[PDB]
């Protein structure tokens, strides 16, 4: 399960343990009715105990812009693994916007532009840090040239509970457009896996204006 | 899998994600039996704990209150408790057994410890029973219940965290009860993740013990 | 300085603070590039980051408390695990003689068949009768470790609690609340009561825009 | 306090809750004991440290305002137990600054060009990045995209709160020859603040606790 996002991204789903009975068996206490069961996902939600969803995790393998990531890894209650810059000689992979991105936005050149633009200096920038590397400066240090465009990747372990939390605050208007997208796959994944705690997430939990108008 | 501690208590796995490979995966980030291995002792020799995060368990334990109250305080977890609140509770509590005491000289036998012990159970839960059935609510008619009572909590817990659990818990200056419930976990968790195990009690294990 | 008496021998006590209202709003200056302004402007500030859930801010504002409290109220409260604590322990100290006996008037609401005075009495009976072999088993060489086990739940606890004002308005919605046990909430009402003399600001704000309880 | 890093960072020390005695006094909990006395007190700070009783120290809090580049930003944030707020490139517009590191940061390694020449490549692609990032506003491009063709050595300003336990644990992990050399220079200002506000902690700390190198060779 590998989602597309942006020009270069991805969201993958690595692993998953328990489903929306998970969250069922810890709120009961007991190991081993679906109207019954749904009706349970559907009270802890409108009342708002949801120590029960920490019980079902999550493992994604994240591809995304150090801007995007550095947004991303502010949320604490989770577990990152990303590629080291100062070890890994880095990849001609950066994030350029569509002129699609800037259509909306009254601009004094055409959107054209701004993505050659911005191109551009990827470009003279990433020949630069190679330059860097060729004549023998540590990784390290040659990486600092890079713009925050650049793209890195990251295993992210996460129980519902925080992804719900991460869901309320990226998934929703207010983020930069390009967390949204990342949140979009998120959902979509959480859907896909959890049916029954999204569906109470939205009709009860969710604080966010996207996932009610944005199909999964 | 369950394993029995105490005399009422245990330990039964519910759940597990990743295994040795899925701290592998995370510490390369992407997606030979040699390498990978020693990728694991290499991450535990030189403390770098992050991969194995992606490795979770849950546990469904019965254990007493007061062994509750210090597993409870590992802060690093996820649990859920069956609410005294609301549940009407159940006859079973932890009396130690005579050899419980042993390398304590005692004024009374350990046997007579023993029979105080279940003695004052019997006493406290019958009031217990009493102010119920007189209209006591029972969130207020349980206080008078000993700290031995039995309770179950699910606990969720990544491997990391885990380790440090038994660190602390595996290990002689653990009370004895507690020690009995994290042999039960390290057993679990060797189940499950060998290499891993194998290397925590090789290079990063702090305890006596394992 | 604070000093809070709770229940027949409780207390809350306030050992120390770090910060106040302008530390939170210091914080989310730095945001926008901006630090300290005037009495008006702050204050709405503070309104406007309780208003849309911008809690991060008010992390920054930390209190420690010392609390002396029955261990079935100490067993839900340290289940808040963003806090620290340091408790005494049954596993080294001599335990004294402190349980919290319910007032007769705990009982107003419930018709009982045995009067209200009777309950305090009956619960007087059989803690004494604990307490006495405790004391016989520790006299006679038990280790304090084991005497203890045979102590009710009523018995008094003390500990130290560290915990910034955010995830002390978590607490505060939760236990600060009717359907939390009456002995909590009064602890509750002791902590908001700690809480609104020092964040004066911050605590009207959250009672206006973010406080999910009923009892403040 | 404010300790200049870098070019143009600094670690400067906004706010502390408690000090040495506050850990003293949460230890004294256990026992059934308040603050005993001014020479036994040093005593219990050396025997939690030297025994692996971590739990005291939390409740010893600081809160600094740092500035660093956002590649040491993003190192630091990768510690959880810690609250922080930082300046935001989508709500404002950034300054003209950047860690141009000095000649002497290429001290041990044999280069092809000489660290002079380094130290220029990397004022080249900041000064045409910055122009670039200029004109994007210029034309009305928002902000939060503008910014993304700015470099990782740009500056970036955020508060830290942070409990002495957790700050210990930084400690090991970037005051020590392993963590990128820039970031081990954060470390140390952290490091003298620690010592300077909970003197018997770090002392502590250093002689039983510390697993880094640099701080018992490096005074401070
Ligand atoms: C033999 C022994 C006797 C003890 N006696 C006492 C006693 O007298 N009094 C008492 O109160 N408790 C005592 N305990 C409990 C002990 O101090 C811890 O509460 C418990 O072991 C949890 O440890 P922890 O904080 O490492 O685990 P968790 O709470 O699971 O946290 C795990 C790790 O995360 C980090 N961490 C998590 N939260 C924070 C935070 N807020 N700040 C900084 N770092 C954090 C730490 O690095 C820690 O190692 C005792 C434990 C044992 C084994
Ligand atoms: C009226 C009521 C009745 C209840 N009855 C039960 C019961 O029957 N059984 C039972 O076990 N407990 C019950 N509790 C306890 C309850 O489940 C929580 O343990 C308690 O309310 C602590 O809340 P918290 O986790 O939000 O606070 P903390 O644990 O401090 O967490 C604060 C916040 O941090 C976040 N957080 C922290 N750690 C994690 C994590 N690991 N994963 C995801 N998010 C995290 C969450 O956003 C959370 O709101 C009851 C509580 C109340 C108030
Ligand atoms: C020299 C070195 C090189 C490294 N290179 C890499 C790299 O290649 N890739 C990469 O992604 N990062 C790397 N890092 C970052 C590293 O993986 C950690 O994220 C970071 O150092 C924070 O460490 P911490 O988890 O101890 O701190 P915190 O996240 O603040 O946690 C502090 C303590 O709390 C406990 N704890 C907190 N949260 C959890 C949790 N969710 N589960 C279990 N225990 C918890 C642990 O006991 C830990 O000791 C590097 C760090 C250094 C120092
Ligand atoms: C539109 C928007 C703009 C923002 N702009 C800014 C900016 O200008 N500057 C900036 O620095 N960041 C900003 N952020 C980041 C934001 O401040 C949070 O760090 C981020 O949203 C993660 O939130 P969290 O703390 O809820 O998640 P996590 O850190 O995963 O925490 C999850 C839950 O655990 C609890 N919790 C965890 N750790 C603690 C703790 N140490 N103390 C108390 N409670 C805790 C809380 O209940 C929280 O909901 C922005 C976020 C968004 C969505
Ligand atoms: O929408 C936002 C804005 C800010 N931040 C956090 C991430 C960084 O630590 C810091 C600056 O983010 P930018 O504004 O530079 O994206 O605040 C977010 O997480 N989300
Ligand atoms: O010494 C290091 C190396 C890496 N990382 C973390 C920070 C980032 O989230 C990710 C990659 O950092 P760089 O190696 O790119 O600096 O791993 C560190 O914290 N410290
Ligand atoms: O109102 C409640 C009920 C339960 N619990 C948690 C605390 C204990 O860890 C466990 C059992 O609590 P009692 O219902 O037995 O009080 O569930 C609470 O925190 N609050
Ligand atoms: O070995 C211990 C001793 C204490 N505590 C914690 C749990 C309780 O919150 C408190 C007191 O526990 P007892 O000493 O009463 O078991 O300190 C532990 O976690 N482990």
């Amino acid at each position: 399960m590998k989602i597309d996002i942006l020009d270069k991204g991805f969201v993958e789903l690595v692993d998953v343990m328990g489903n929306d009975l998970s969250a069922v068996r810890a709120a009961r206490v007991s190991f081993d009715d679906e109207e019954r069961d749904r009706h349970l996902i559907e009270y802890l939600m409108k009342h708002g105990h949801e120590t029960p969803f920490e019980h079902i995790v999550f493992t994604f393998h994240v591809k995304a812009p150090i801007f995007v990531a550095r947004q991303w890894f502010r949320h604490r209650i989770a577990s990152y693994n990303e590629l080291s810059g100062r070890y890994s000689k880095l990849s001609y992979e950066f994030y350029i916007p569509s002129p699609e991105r800037l259509e909306g936005y009254k601009t004094t050149i055409p959107p054209e532009r701004v993505t050659e633009k911005i191109s551009e200096i990827v470009d003279k920038a990433y020949r630069t840090y190679l330059e860097l590397i060729e004549s023998g400066v540590p990784r390290e240090v040659a990486r600092i040239v890079l713009p925050l465009n650049l793209y890195t990747r990251a295993f992210a372990t996460v129980n519902a509970r925080s992804l719900m939390n991460f869901l309320n605050l990226r998934a929703d208007s207010h983020a930069q457009w390009e967390i949204q997208q990342y949140a979009l796959a998120i959902a979509r994944i959480f859907k896909e896996k959890c049916p029954w705690t999204f569906e109470a997430f939205l009709k009860y939990a969710y604080k966010g204006d996207i996932l009610k108008e944005v199909q999964v």
